[PDB]
DNA sequence: CATTAGA
DNA sequence: TCTAATG
């Protein structure tokens, strides 16, 4: 966490290159490994040779270690901290519908920056046409304050069309965080459980209001189960407009709510920990239910859920409230 | 890891 | 149909 985290690191720099600039996959997947074992391991590495001793630590990384050792540098480090085409790659990709595979091709067309991509509006993808025009706003944070009057307006329209809607702004947010990146919004409908063919207008009459009002701008990508798009609140009387809000709205079984809700609003750890714990309790836990375990190694059988705390109580927990789901 | 674009 | 990208 401290000991060992220098290495780790480099490491993950170290995966992060082959796996984005060049297109080494495994070499990437050797990184990580070692990547992630280095980290467990309980001492300090003192050399390569000792952490040479693990698995997945191979003459290459035990190599790597020493010049870190030693030198608190790598060459390989900055030679490529300092490759102008690999900055390039890396720096691309944050625009929003740029994955590696995009940042290098664009990157031999010779475009390396923001500007290249606007003078070459053309080749760029819907998507990435957005990513492009919000760039600055999608790196931009979410002010709690906002995520408020975005929240309350999501409920109102949502409200508005029809009455037996049910939302949810999950993640950090909901698990009370200052700011936050991007609202995502939970949502279901008793007309809509696991089996009852879908009802595609069920998103589609929400995305369809949102624009209506005018929160909604534009559409990453609309499916019949996830919207993906941006969302303004409405500028005031002037002197200061809103800035650009990524948006995720999606249709949830009636069946599955509280799971994914549970899920989706974290933390990771909090999840983690108590997925691993109803483990125990003689369960199984994910996404979309919680199923008991049978002996035999395994069994199902998704058990009913009305709210997080038959989850809750299903596991014998002890209602822990979305401000405390830290870990 | 599943959902969507697009080619 | 795949293969890229989001999360
Ligand atoms: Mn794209
Ligand atoms: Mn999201
Ligand atoms: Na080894
Ligand atoms: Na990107």
């Amino acid at each position: 966490e401290t000991l060992n985290g220098g290495i780790t690191d480099m490491l993950t720099e170290l995966a992060n290159f082959e796996k984005n600039v060049s297109q080494a996959i495994h070499k990437y997947n050797a990184y990580r490994k070692a990547a992630s074992v280095i980290a467990k391991y309980p001492h300090k590495i003192k050399s390569g040779a000792e952490a040479k001793k693990l698995p997945g630590v191979g003459t290459k990384i035990a190599e790597k270690i020493d010049e870190f050792l030693a030198t608190g540098k790598l060459r390989k480090l900055e030679k490529i901290r300092q490759d102008d085409t690999s900055s390039s790659i890396n720096f691309l990709t944050r625009v929003s519908g740029i994955g590696p595979s995009a940042a290098r091709k664009f990157v031999d067309e010779g475009i390396k920056t923001l500007e290249d991509l606007r003078k070459n509006e053309d080749k760029l993808n819907h998507h990435q046409r957005i990513g492009l025009k919000y760039f600055g706003d999608f790196e931009k944070r979410i002010p709690r304050e906002e995520m408020l009057q975005m929240q309350d307006i999501v409920l109102n329209e949502v409200k508005k069309v029809d009455s037996e809607y049910i939302a949810t702004v999950c993640g950090s947010f909901r698990r009370g965080a200052e700011s936050s990146g991007d609202m995502d919004v939970l949502l279901t409908h008793p007309s809509f459980t696991s089996e009852s063919t879908k009802q595609p207008k069920l998103l589609h009459q929400v995305v369809e209001q949102l624009q209506k009002v005018h929160f909604i701008t534009d559409t990453l990508s609309k499916g019949e189960t996830k919207f993906m798009g941006v969302c303004q609140l409405p500028s005031k009387n002037d002197e200061k407009e809103y800035p650009h809000r990524r948006i995720d709205i999606r249709l949830i079984p009636k069946d599955q709510y509280y799971c994914g809700v549970l899920y989706f609003t974290g933390s990771d750890i909090f999840n983690k920990n108590m997925r691993a714990h109803a483990l125990e309790k003689g369960f199984t836990i994910n996404e979309y239910t919680i199923r008991p375990l049978g002996v035999t190694g395994v069994a199902g059988e998704p058990l009913p859920v009305d709210s997080e705390k038959d989850i809750f109580d299903y596991i014998q927990w002890k209602y822990r409230e979305p401000k405390d789901r830290s870990e």
